[PDB]
């Protein structure tokens, strides 16, 4: 059975083409709406929320190590570099490495807070210490962007990404001052504005991260406050039959629009 929420969906994805995978979370009654919200998808860079709060987790028990240079050698940039090819022969101390990681995409950055935290498995293993039983790190950039239809590599479901993403930001399962790091990183993201953002009253605030991936993998997760209720949590997960299908960020946009209705 469904309801004229996930009708809409189910339409837009007909329209698409693809593959879209949906969780709400209302955090006023702790209601869900989900559409193949139990489906996995390839998360491509929205995995990078869990290797920076993996790290800020670690900093909990040591208080400097946001603050700790890391060199950035030449032969460690990968294919997008926009922050850290500006420290090659130099330095980014973990929190800028995790600003440049969710705020402008850097995939070295990603890859130097996965060697931070002893590669994917590392990351994989804080989501099961937080509770979530089901993403899991297998690769490091680029290749975790493969996105190949049914291989579980690199994969999460929307309703437990939408948990997870709750229990970081709303919840608790990073320290207060970590928390509030986290969410000052997401609301500040660059790379947004054409997805769940562009389909969200304007006078929102939101959190998010992208994604984006080989298959025209088209991704965001998101925390959002709306003006004058409880806040939200949202994952869009989107992905196309075609290994070089182009992005569809209106896609995720579209869902957005859509859940917004009634809220
Ligand atoms: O940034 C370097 C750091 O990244 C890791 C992954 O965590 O390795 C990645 O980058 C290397 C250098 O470009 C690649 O050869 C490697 O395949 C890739 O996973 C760490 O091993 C490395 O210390």
């Amino acid at each position: 059975q469904t309801s004229a929420v996930q009708q809409k969906l189910a339409a837009l994805e007909k329209s698409s083409g693809g593959r879209l995978g949906v969780a709400l979370i209302d955090t006023a009654d702790n209601t869900q709406v989900l559409y193949r919200g139990d489906e996995r998808f390839p998360m491509c860079s929205t995995s990078k929320v869990m290797a920076a709060a993996a790290v800020l987790k670690q900093s909990e028990t040591q208080k400097q190590l946001l603050n700790q240079p890391v060199e950035i050698k030449p032969a460690d940039l990968v294919n997008y570099n926009p922050i850290a090819e500006k420290h090659v022969n130099g330095t980014m101390t973990l929190a800028e490495l995790s600003a440049a990681a969710l705020q402008y995409s850097d995939n070295t950055a990603m890859n130097k807070l996965i060697a931070q935290l002893g590669g994917p498995g590392g990351v994989t293993a804080f989501a099961r210490a937080i509770g979530d039983e089901t993403f899991r790190l297998d690769r490091t950039e680029p290749t975790l962007n493969t996105a190949i239809p049914g291989d579980p590599r690199d994969t999460t479901t929307p309703r437990a990404m939408a948990q997870t993403l709750r229990q970081l930001t709303l919840g608790h399962a990073l320290g207060e001052t970590q928390r509030a790091q986290l969410v000052t990183w997401l609301k500040g993201n660059t790379t947004g504005a054409a997805s769940i953002r562009a389909g969200l009253p304007t006078s929102w605030t939101v959190g998010d991260k992208t994604g984006s991936g080989d298959y025209g993998t088209t991704n965001d997760i998101a925390v959002i406050w709306p003006q004058g209720r409880a806040p939200l949590v949202l994952v869009t997960y989107f992905t196309q039959p075609q290994q070089n299908a182009e992005s569809r960020r209106d896609v995720l946009a579209s869902a957005a629009r859509i859940i917004a209705e009634g809220l």
